């Protein structure tokens, strides 16, 4: 079968921990009060929860409230100690309350509001400094919830709220996010397709952190290069051909060598075979002035098919793409 994985950072972090830390099933919900807040308008719904505008009529101050759908119901008590973990935490959403919607009567969870410009008119006015600069913003976050033992899992640009007026930048939708465990096997139905992981999409499940390393490539390189998204795939099975197209087929046929993966037979058709390009391939006169080596070098550390090699978070927030970001 195939050949086992851990975490190179924050291993064994949540076995010191008291059980109340990562046992989410045993925790025990502290309930506000439903009529502290006043719907204003609906932002959004998706297969799991609806997303509101809301007022805090206690402070007068501007919330979110994500009423979560019965299909998300069950996986709410994780969601909630998850939050509750990184709570204070750098650039981390803050959760502000946890009511019980008096219509829907599932748990409705309350957030700060961030002033946020979505990223498909915000990422082209970014400035290669503004690219660096919320690149080190995000690293913070996601440092943080590695060292408190959490994966995010899904990464993107939709799961990233930025204030630009105020150069400020919260993480946003902590439900897919999972304590790490040497050795557990996880579900590889996570994050969204154009940010999923190679592991994931080969079908290797004993992943951890590093997941979040290849998302944040993904963005990286749809911001440096004005590509959105980078890997374009029409659906699981394209998506690992796009990135085998960029990233060459031989060091992916390494890499499942490496932890004895099996493809799954549907590629013997569809992959071909390539090598890898050099990322001045997709240098072009409209992208230019965002693209330097140090940006190119980053980049080729994030995107690694072999998740034990790309850089952790702490690792990239050493490299020399952030000297010139101001700190
Ligand atoms: N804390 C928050 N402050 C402000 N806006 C928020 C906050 N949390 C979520 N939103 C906004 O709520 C809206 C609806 O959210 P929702 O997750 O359902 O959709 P989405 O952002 O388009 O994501 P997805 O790509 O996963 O479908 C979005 O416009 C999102 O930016």
């Amino acid at each position: 079968g195939p050949v086992p994985s851990r975490a190179r950072v924050y291993t064994d972090v949540n076995t010191h921990r008291p059980s109340e830390y990562w046992d989410y099933e045993s925790h025990v919900v502290e309930w506000g009060n439903q009529d502290d807040y006043q719907l204003v308008r609906k932002l959004g719904r998706g297969k799991y929860s609806e997303v509101f505008e809301a007022i805090n009529i206690t402070n007068n101050e501007k919330v979110v409230v994500k009423i979560l759908k019965p299909v998300a119901a069950a996986k709410i008590k994780r969601e909630i100690k998850i939050l509750e973990n990184l709570r204070g935490g750098p650039n981390i959403i803050t959760l502000a309350d946890i009511v019980k919607d008096p219509v829907s009567r599932t748990p409705a969870l309350v957030f700060e509001h961030v002033n946020n410009t979505d990223f498909k008119q915000l990422y082209q006015t970014l400035t290669d400094y503004d690219i660096r600069f919320y690149m080190y913003e995000i690293l913070k976050a996601l440092d943080y919830c590695h060292s408190m033992g959490i994966m995010h899992r899904d990464v993107k640009p939709h799961n990233v709220m930025i204030d630009h007026e105020h150069r400020k930048l919260r993480l946003i939708d902590w439900g897919l996010a999972e304590f790490y465990h040497p050795g557990q096997e996880y579900n590889v139905r996570v994050a969204s397709r154009y940010f999923k992981g190679p592991e994931l999409l080969v079908d290797y499940q004993m992943y951890d952190y590093s997941l979040d390393m290849w998302s944040l490539g993904c963005m990286l390189a749809s911001m440096i290069f004005r590509k959105e998204p980078f890997f374009h795939g029409h659906d699981n099975y394209d998506q690992l051909v796009r990135i085998a197209k960029v990233l060459g087929t031989e060091d992916l046929y390494d890499y499942i060598d490496k932890y004895n993966i099996e493809l799954d037979p549907r590629f013997n058709d569809i992959l071909g075979r390539h090598s890898r390009k050099r990322w001045e391939r997709f240098v072009h006169s409209e992208n230019q002035h965002l693209v330097s080596p140090e940006a190119l070098d980053f980049l080729d550390k994030l995107l690694r098919y072999d998740h034990q090699s790309r850089l952790t978070a702490r690792e990239a927030m050493e490299h020399p793409y952030f000297y010139t970001v101001v700190k």
